[PDB]
């Protein structure tokens, strides 16, 4: 399960009324990594198989651990990777809300997409969680040009990055309990307050 295409691979016309946006952390496997696939399955859960489309950052993105250290916390390949995910879910689907994540890499990766992203677009990001986020004393727990209501950051004590180091220690392996509860908790939460049900 750690490799979902559903935007790519998904019908214009018959577009799901959610799709999430995921970029996993350095060296992980697939395009959804360790942490995507709970989030995945609970979103499933809550709109049906039908209703939600997943899709990790593939392509250009190769998480690679040595990209932390670069000045936006990622490649710019990978910026533009996400970026063009994010252009083609609105393009595909305009009228579907649009909620995204990111794991260590994957967060600052999330971050700087949303930042650099079309204002009409990022509108349409109902919620954004992000575990691990290295960039987290430096953007003082925000995503710039995002706001605070809609974002989520789930940093533990002891995980080094999110204190502004580039260490990897073991509270920052321990991320699985919120992927499988409060993370899609928080972005169940965020779609219903626009969307109703």
């Amino acid at each position: 399960r750690t490799t979902r295409d559903d935007l790519i691979n998904g019908n214009s016309a018959s577009c799901a009324d959610v799709i999430f946006i995921y970029a996993r952390g350095s060296t992980e496997a697939g395009n959804l990594g360790t942490l995507g696939p709970s989030i995945a399955s609970n979103l499933e859960s809550a709109f049906g198989k039908d209703g939600v489309w997943i899709q990790g950052v593939g392509g250009a993105y190769r998480a690679t651990l040595g990209d932390n250290a670069l000045p936006r916390g990622t490649s710019s390949a990978a910026i533009r990777e996400m970026l063009g995910l994010f252009q083609q879910a609105n393009t595909k689907c305009p009228d579907a809300t649009l909620i995204a994540g990111g794991y260590s890499q994957g967060a600052a990766l999330a971050a700087a997409s949303i930042e650099d992203l079309d204002s009409a677009i990022r509108d349409k990001i109902a919620g954004t969680v992000l575990f691990g986020y290295t960039k987290n004393l430096q953007n003082r727990g925000r995503i710039p040009n995002y706001p605070a209501d809609r974002t989520k950051v789930f940093c533990n004590t002891g995980d080094l990055v999110c204190t502004g180091s580039l260490i990897v220690a073991a509270p920052h392996l321990a991320y699985g309990p919120d992927a499988r509860g409060p993370a899609p908790e928080f972005l169940i939460e965020k779609v219903r307050a626009v969307r109703g049900s």
